[PDB]
């Protein structure tokens, strides 16, 4: 119950923004800001994963010039156990594409899909919105 | 690239984090996703009123069978000043349909659209997915 240290790993872009935020908001260290972030997050809008079918949307921004990236996302979707209702792509700038994936599946399948796609090289982010 | 740094905290706080009760692979992943969300929120919070750069996706679930709800939503969007880049619509059942609205505009115009849409009768669900340039210019 003293002071523990643990390691966190960020992509440069995220780290640089964190560093910028530390300065702008008057924090003294990365450790201090991240610590404050964790206190807040714990107490705001705790859902046990279950077998209930739910409808969900995955918003993905990725590098459209990254070869095989879409194939890999398709591979992950195919094996995810989720039922993809449809996907929509648009070009948001000369490099980036924004894709919305509307799908249904249980908690385990959907969370698994978001994490696997989000961890792909070329994927800027994969943000999940679920309903029920 | 991926940079690793250490976060110092108390065991008591770490223990609450470690629980995830939720389905999360790891601490480092949960903390990272926490950091992303907060940083994006902070970014949107200081947005220039003259900025129309922001990208976002509005996920809406509503009663597709409720007459005039559609036009009501369109009227609101038309008066928002935001720009709709693309809308996708799928039918769930008689009284439910889902819509993903890809938006571009000022952070506060976009948030306003969400709040207005969400307060309409027949709208069951309206959630914003926010994006910041530091996420994808990088």
């Amino acid at each position: 119950d003293s002071i523990i240290r643990f390691s966190v790993s960020l992509q440069q872009n995220l780290l640089d923004e964190l560093d910028n935020r530390i300065i702008k908001n008057g924090y003294s260290s990365r450790s201090e800001l991240v610590r404050d972030m964790i206190r807040e997050k714990l107490v705001e809008d705790e859902d046990n994963p279950n077998d209930e079918s739910k409808i969900a949307v995955l918003v993905v921004i990725y590098d459209g010039g990254q070869r095989e990236l879409n194939q890999r996302m398709i591979d992950i979707q195919h094996a995810s156990g989720t039922h993809v209702l449809c996907t929509t792509h648009i070009h948001m700038d000369e490099h980036n594409c924004l894709e919305t994936i509307i799908l249904q599946g249980n908690s385990f399948e959907i969370q698994r899909l978001q994490l696997e796609i989000g961890g792909l090289r070329g994927v800027k982010f994969a943000k999940l919105t679920k309903a029920s």
